[PDB]
């Protein structure tokens, strides 16, 4: 058998396509270590493989496991390595439904663990990113060269999949941290590849694909027929005819046979995507080439929040630049020492500027405590009028350790506890708020604004900024769904709510250039304020700002009602060589049109 | 099948009959793809790299010549481009060029009824070349046209 | 391709190929000027070449757009890297404004944001001018006058 001789273990095996990778790896000769946290069903399935297939019991075992603790993990890997010495086959494709319900309406503790819910945010992101990041981290190091990663990702990582955020979310980050994981274990020698299953045909996806007809206010089956036209291929069935279905576990098992296989060696970062011809947007991603028109922006009686982290030198400019718009400014931080530090920069600050500086609002927001959240929703409720406008900013300005598979456990529990969820807490909390308003009827309000404003860090590179940038894409993506068919039905309904949210993210640290930062806040208060819509979801920043002329900052002030007033025109000034000669021939300049400078002296003229 | 080149979406040099038609031959083979779903016939393209070929040997020379560069310069380049190892004769790990083998399993993989799910796919046996996929953005700001002066 | 509202295929396969060209001219033409600074003979620069994509328009002000960024790119200092630069479908991305332009007043617009003004006898003629001109600058107008109508 293809895979005869080798060490393969199988996260998740004890659900429907684990149950079937575990049957076909068998039947290729491979030893297979079954992992859950039920040792009933690695027993169950143990036993009837067995007695089904007559496989010896030699070659199956059975590792019963808290995937989600690194700690439990770390120990059930040296005991699976101290009972075979080796592993050569990885399938990561264990993982929860998730919890089936909007932003507005998501669990954030166990006390709102309502009906139809089985775990909270924080649960399913641990149980479908980071067990899948300690898995490859403990296990590399004991994977013998030659070894294979197969991890089945889901093909509803980039579509409009409704309503399972912390199902999609942590999905599209494993696949980022796959293509990471394969460049960096590509120096160790361990292919790392990844499967895109589409919707797969069982009792499972038939209940999912009802809660969201339920959950959209649409007829039953729309779901399913909407994805049965996203594919292209037909296949003969049971009867011979030419239909759509979804695809078999028996494909994506042969996909993984394929993939683990010395067959598939040339094959590192790949993607095979069994869909039977899934048209789905691959990525939306466009790049700001021109400057931003700030002279005609006007953010009178509107108020932004900025929840950012430990970076002040950013807070700063977005202050300043939101205020030069005019807008009410309300600042929360997620940890209260970084505001500590904001405290002493807005003290030195007021003390050099003098008086008439206006020292910033300042509020703690910590994304685990939903309290905090709430006083300052009901703070700017009270004292500016409501929250109309809001930038979140990463949970930490620090660059992370430079790899991926060397970094230790308290950081990795760190960035999935404060990037991933702590972003998600807080977009279900502005969501709520933002669809919890009411409007007077014959007024037009705008609808909220938010502009994730990514790892800002430049000139290093750093891979988390990817995974974030990532998750936040996706989470922006399956929002904007979420509001526009809320606001559809709020709508159908007669109420006067808020506009659909309109979110989107802004990337730096692309860019290599000083003027980086200044370019960037622009942006943000332009798509912040406008009344513009960019349709794409991330905006990445060019590396070297040569789009656009150059001139720094442009920037408006002290020319820019006069250029191009006296365009086309000659002018020959006489006695021009200082004062309001010199003034008046350099602002023509400016004007647009040819100056010859006349007067006596060589030098000053030059 | 179709075997396409890698080298159409990298910098390939003084080879624009050579790269240009393959790019154009991606793009026909993904509508064909699509257009020949309906009729029920499968579609699959693959992207080898650089296969460990005499030609490919004198190809490398030719450019390193034509850009004025030494020898080898190109095939420590695009060496640089991959990321896996392969065992060689002596069981050593080394960066080297994609065999024919690779790039005959992949496609009767593809040509046989295993690959029936896939369709309009791209696979490249290529050990890790990282290259980029493509160079696109869009025109989201109106021009500024007054400062233009197009005299002479 | 300018052809727009239809969806083209053999559009689609142009693009590619003159991407493809575009890439490797570019390239072609960098090491060329390198050689020339090299040789240190006085040579023009190197060959800057870009597409421009139309298909995906779906308005009518697509062609006076892309004619603008033509122009821009044409006569401007400015430098794109990316080779092939798609338009939006609806051109909502910086406010609207059709042809936005520039002319009868662009040195007009921002003199007085943030003013208040009242101004008398608004109803037409020297008033209306002042105040519609000045609203055009950023400021907020009070219209004061004795007819409705005109006032409206």
């Amino acid at each position: 058998g293809r895979l005869a001789g080798k060490i393969a273990l199988i996260t998740g095996g004890a659900g429907n396509i684990g149950s079937e990778l575990t049957r076909r790896f068998l039947a290729e000769g491979a030893t297979v270590i079954i992992s859950g946290r039920n040792r009933a069903k690695l027993t169950a399935l143990a036993e009837r493989m067995q007695a089904e297939a007559g496989v010896p019991a030699k070659r199956i075992d059975l590792e019963v496991m808290d995937g989600s603790d690194p700690v439990a993990v770390r120990a059930g890997i040296e005991a699976i390595v101290a009972r075979h010495g080796q592993i050569d086959i990885l399938v990561n494709n264990a993982g929860s439904a998730g919890a089936q319900r909007r932003l507005a309406e998501i669990p954030l503790t166990e006390a709102e663990l309502g009906p139809g819910a089985e775990e909270t945010l924080h649960a399913s992101i641990a149980n479908l990113l980071g067990m899948g990041w300690h898995l490859m981290r403990i296990a590399a190091p004991h994977m013998p060269v030659g070894s294979a990663v197969i991890n089945v990702s889901t093909i509803f990582s980039r579509a409009e999949y409704y309503g399972r955020i912390p199902y999609v979310t942590p999905k599209a980050a494993l696949n980022a941290l796959s293509q990471l994981a394969a460049r960096e274990l590509g120096a160790r020698g361990i292919r790392v590849n990844t499967i895109f299953p589409g919707p797969i045909e069982s009792d499972r996806i038939r209940t999912v694909f009802q809660r969201m007809d339920q959950l959209k206010g649409r007829p039953e089956g729309d779901t399913a027929h909407h994805f049965l036209n996203t594919m292209r291929l037909c296949r003969a069935n049971d009867q011979g005819a030419l239909e759509r279905r979804f695809p078999s576990v028996g494909d994506v098992a042969d996909a993984a046979v394929f993939l683990a296989s010395a067959e598939s060696a040339a094959l590192s970062g790949e993607t095979i995507e069994v869909t039977h011809g899934m048209e789905l947007p691959a990525c939306s991603e466009t790049s700001l080439l021109a400057r931003t028109d700030l002279r005609t922006i006007d953010a009178s009686g509107r108020t932004t929040l900025i929840c950012a982290g430990d970076q002040i030198e950013e807070v700063m400019a977005l202050t300043g630049m939101l205020r030069t718009c005019g807008s009410e400014v309300i600042i929360g931080f997620r940890s209260a020492a970084a505001l500590a530090q904001f405290e002493q920069a807005v003290n030195e600050s007021r003390r050099l500027a003098g008086a008439d500086f206006t020292p910033p609002i300042a509020l703690p927001l910590d994304p685990r405590d939903p309290a905090t959240i709430d006083a300052v929703f009901d703070w700017a409720g009270e004292n500016t009028g409501g929250i109309h406008a809001a930038v979140i900013l990463p949970a930490t300005s620090h660059e992370p350790a430079p790899c991926v598979i060397e970094v230790d456990d308290e950081r990795v529990l760190n960035f999935l506890a404060d990037e991933i969820t702590g972003t998600i807490v807080i977009a279900s909390r502005l969501a709520r708020y933002w669809q919890s308003q009411r409007l007077t009827p014959g007024a037009r309000a705008r609808g909220p604004r938010v502009i994730f404003l990514s790892n800002g860090a430049d000139q290093n590179g750093n891979v988390y900024g990817r995974i974030q940038s990532a998750a936040i894409g996706q989470l922006i993506r399956v929002w904007r769904h979420e509001a526009e068919l809320d606001y559809q039905r709020a709508s159908a309904a007669g109420d006067h709510v808020l506009p659909p949210v309109w979110a989107n993210q802004i990337v730096r640290f692309a860019n290599r250039s000083l003027e980086g930062l200044e370019f960037a806040c622009a942006w943000t208060a332009q798509l912040l304020h406008s009344q513009r819509h960019i349709n794409e979801i991330t905006l990445n920043i060019p590396a070297n700002i040569s789009a656009t002329t150059g001139a720094r900052s442009a920037s408006v002030g002290w020319a820019e009602s006069l250029i191009g007033l006296h365009l086309g025109k000659v002018a020959l000034i006489t006695g021009g060589s200082a004062g309001i000669g010199g003034q008046i021939g350099r602002l023509l300049a400016l004007s647009g049109a040819r100056v010859m400078l006349a007067a006596r002296d060589r030098h000053k003229l030059e």
